[PDB]
């Protein structure tokens, strides 16, 4: 399980 | 389960 | 269970 | 799992 | 697991 | 794992 947010 | 969001 | 945010 | 973003 | 950003 | 950010 692997969330990933980029901005 | 794998989550990727780029803005 | 990996969470990463960057911004 | 790879991200790369250049600007 | 690799995340690269530049400017 | 990891993260490497250039500005």
């Amino acid at each position: 399980l692997t969330i990933i947010t980029l901005e």
